[PDB]
């Protein structure tokens, strides 16, 4: 069989996005085929669509870093999961489509009480936020954590995970509205990067001690401000370059002066061993809290997958607060 | 009593250095007074003398980040150490003098068989190298470790400690001679930063995988080269800014692409708790290997403390291979 999948022939704007009848993949050894109910947009999608962000080698060229669905088929050497079981997955790509193969290790249960659509807002944002906060930035209770793009899907995951880890989430965002949501999800403070200097506001908030952890998906444009409000021994976790990757200035002096760590994370390009570790770590540590202090997947808009174009337009606009989810015909 | 101590009234060149009769300090609570036999030069001394590098608050304004000597007196509340016991210490300053107080936790035994003078070449270089390699850069067996200023005192410590940890030390240095020493101390490779591009040579040596750990005391001037030859997941340990602290270019893109960590270490500015931890860690893990695969303090020149001027001149010249040690009249 073939399947319906989000597709763009040439990179460029959202205009290039359509849904196409494409080859339904086949489970290789040790993976399941997920019949996707929903996949969410990630920023990676916009950049991949723009042709800046080629997918990882081995990963499928189809958009979609995550998917919730039903275990359709099973590859050889499986393994726990039944054919029919609803699950969500972190994917290296291929989620904005009706099927996607997933190594069963990365399949996560859909938390009791959540819809497939809500669950589609979890894998990427939350495994990343979790990766950033625990594995990479090593957040401890009492840490002040500065979360940029606070109402990105990752941002909104991070705010909550920061709280869950007993840490103090400070967010930035470019919208009055977004900050309000951030506060509603647990942000101890929200700074509007268009309206004030988040560096001076953070030091204010932290009584000059600064932040132990910066989750930075902006990078360059925010670098001076970031190192400035970094605490001594502060982990500065760079995981996006929305504000460019260029640096011009005394980053080394400034970072060294703060005994700073500029730790970079990518998750998409990681190997299975790492993702399974993360996903096992996440499944044990974080996932159960989507049912219970309860973790809330933050969905902004749901689109049918045929409206991928308008979904990308919408995220390109930075209008979304948390996850834009795309629903696949079944 | 007063004592003879290295001193500079105004910062500037080595010309400003003399030995002066200064106040002999008094052990505060929980510290010992060390009668210094030898102290070594560190680069910190040249910068402190130049007035770039003020000493830590609380620390003495006298040069000398280390000292070997004899426990002269004991403060109240001691934790082990007797008055007369020979010991060496990591110091925040005050070592290039006839006495210096030290929290007994930072006093380390002088390895059986080493002279006080040789021991004076250990604390700083080796506690730093150890800090950099284990606590900060977390070296594992099999790691390729790129050590810049390979025949700095730290460099020469690091080469050996890298080997001890089962890691592969690659060094850079600006001297044909220095590389030879580096090889003699265990450097798997030596690159001459004046004669070749250490980035292309390192990738060559590492068959394109690059280095898991860069001990970088140069920083800016070497940054492009450094991130270039960094391995995936590579810790880039910045602990000096000899080659400037300015960055101009896509460090973030390049680092993020390598899932690099730019981790900065300072040791001088650390609190006692940290230094004791480090020193206990070092004393348990590394110190015994100065007697036994045997760790060799690398002394280049010994000067009497009255020749501090010529010692600083000598280090300012980058002529030293390993530690320039200064001996104090007794
Ligand atoms: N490397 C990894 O492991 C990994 C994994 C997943 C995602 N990411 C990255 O994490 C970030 C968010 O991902 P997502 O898909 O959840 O994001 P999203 O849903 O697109 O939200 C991102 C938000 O970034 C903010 N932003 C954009 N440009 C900015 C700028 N120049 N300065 C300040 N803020 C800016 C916008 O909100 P406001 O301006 O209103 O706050 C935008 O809504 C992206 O950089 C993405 O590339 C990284
Ligand atoms: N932050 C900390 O925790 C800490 C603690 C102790 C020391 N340090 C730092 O570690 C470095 C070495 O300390 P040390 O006292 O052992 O050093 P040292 O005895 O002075 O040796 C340093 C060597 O650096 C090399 N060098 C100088 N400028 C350079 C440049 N622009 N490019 C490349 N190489 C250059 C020179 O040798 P070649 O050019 O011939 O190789 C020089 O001999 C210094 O940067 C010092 O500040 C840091």
């Amino acid at each position: 069989q073939s399947m319906l999948a989000v597709h763009f022939d040439k990179p460029g704007g959202p205009e290039n996005l359509y849904v196409k009848e494409v080859a339904k993949p086949s489970p290789g050894e040790g993976e399941v085929l997920l019949k996707v109910a929903a996949s969410a947009l990630n920023r990676a999608d916009l950049m991949q669509r723009q042709g800046q962000y080629d997918p990882p080698p081995g990963a499928s060229n189809i958009l979609g870093l995550e998917a919730s669905g039903h275990v359709a088929e099973l590859g050889p050497g499986c393994q726990h999961w039944k054919i029919g079981d609803t699950a969500m997955a972190l994917l290296p790509g291929g989620g904005q489509a009706q099927y996607v193969t997933v190594p069963e290790g990365l399949l996560m249960p859909i938390p009791e009480g959540l819809t497939l659509t809500q669950a589609a807002a979890i894998p990427e944002a939350w495994l990343t936020a979790f990766q950033l906060l625990h594995l990479v930035g090593n957040v401890q209770a009492g840490d002040y954590v500065l979360i940029h793009a606070g109402l990105s899907g990752v941002g909104t995951a991070a705010i909550q995970l920061t709280r869950m880890a007993g840490a103090i989430p400070l967010v930035t965002a470019g919208s009055q509205k977004k900050l309000q949501m951030a506060e509603k999800l647990g942000a101890a403070a929200g700074f509007n990067y268009k309206k004030e200097d988040f560096s001076e506001a953070t030091l204010k908030f932290t009584k000059g001690a600064g932040v132990n952890l910066i989750l930075d998906c902006i990078g360059g444009s925010y670098w001076e401000k970031n190192v400035n409000c970094l605490a001594l021994d502060g982990r500065w976790v760079l995981y996006g370059l929305m504000g460019g990757g260029d640096i011009n200035g005394p980053l080394f002096s400034k970072l060294l002066f703060k005994r700073g760590s500029l730790i970079t994370s990518l998750l998409r390009s990681r190997d299975n061993k790492y993702k399974q570790m993360l996903v096992n770590a996440f499944t044990e540590q974080i996932l159960p809290h989507f049912s219970t202090q309860r973790l809330l997947p933050v969905l902004d808009r749901i689109y049918p997958v045929t409206e991928i174009q308008e979904a990308h337009k919408y995220m390109e606009a930075n209008k979304n607060i948390g996850k834009i989810v795309l629903e696949l015909p079944q």
